[PDB]
RNA sequence: CGCUGGGUAGCCAAGUGCGGAGCGGAUAACUGCUGAAAGCAUCUAAGUAGUAAGCCCACCCCAAGAUGAGUGCUCUCCUA
């Protein structure tokens, strides 16, 4: 299952472990989760850590699986780092950058100026489709459906703001 | 007011001014972000984001008999 996965520790990842708190320094940023009440995670003296739980229940069996792709998605997003690929269908819907803001013409009266945090580098390298470049997944998603949350792609339309190959639903009439 | 014609100050509107503001807080329906119990998934079981004329606060007034009777400033207690 998920739980029983060694985390995959690579090059230039330091592993600090302290007191009810996961604490990891990669080289683009250092993220900080504190444990849960019931997983105590083990260490090999290598790059791999192990997640355990602490009491036999179900919901160690919960955050079993969960803190283990949590933390999984820690040393992943502190060492490479996590990218959405999202796209402005049609035309008109234009995307460009305003230094520390993002700026959204979709269509409305004004275009929308929507504020990037320091967290994430995005990128628009075509004017349509807009790489949301991050550490962590969970800012990466939320700002990703933070943009998406303004035009999403009508069936009859079919044209919109969606990310690259997920299937969506089109009509004819 | 004998019946009429006008009218100051009052009162009144039909007249004249003003109000109904909030990237303030948490939510209901819903859309989600990572995301496990069934190595696929799923808005949720951990955490968390947008958002209702609805709830609360802000808005105007009364208001410590709020017996839980508040707080601050100031005055006065003398003669045998």
């Amino acid at each position: 299952r998920i739980g029983k996965q060694p985390i995959t520790v690579p090059a230039n990842v330091a592993i600090a472990m302290e007191g009810q708190d996961l604490k990891v320094k990669g080289p683009l940023g250092e993220l900080s989760i504190t444990y849960p009440r019931e997983v105590l995670v083990e260490k090999q003296e290598s790059g791999f850590l192990r997640v355990r739980k602490a009491v036999e229940t179900r919901r160690a069996n919960q955050m079993h699986g969960l803190f283990r792709t949590l933390t999984d998605n820690m040393v992943v997003g502190v060492s490479k780092g996590f990218e959405k690929k999202l796209q402005l269908v049609g035309v008109g819907y234009r995307a460009t950058v305003e230094g520390k803001d993002l700026i959204l013409s979709l269509g409305f009266s004004h275009p929308v100026r929507m504020a990037i945090p320091d967290e994430l580098q995005v990128k628009v390298e075509e004017n349509t489709k807009v790489t949301v470049s991050g550490r962590d997944k969970s800012v990466v998603g939320q700002f990703a459906a933070t943009i998406r949350s303004w035009r999403p792609p009508e069936p009859y339309k079919g044209k919109g703001v969606r990310y690259v190959d997920e299937v969506v639903r089109r009509k004819e009439g």
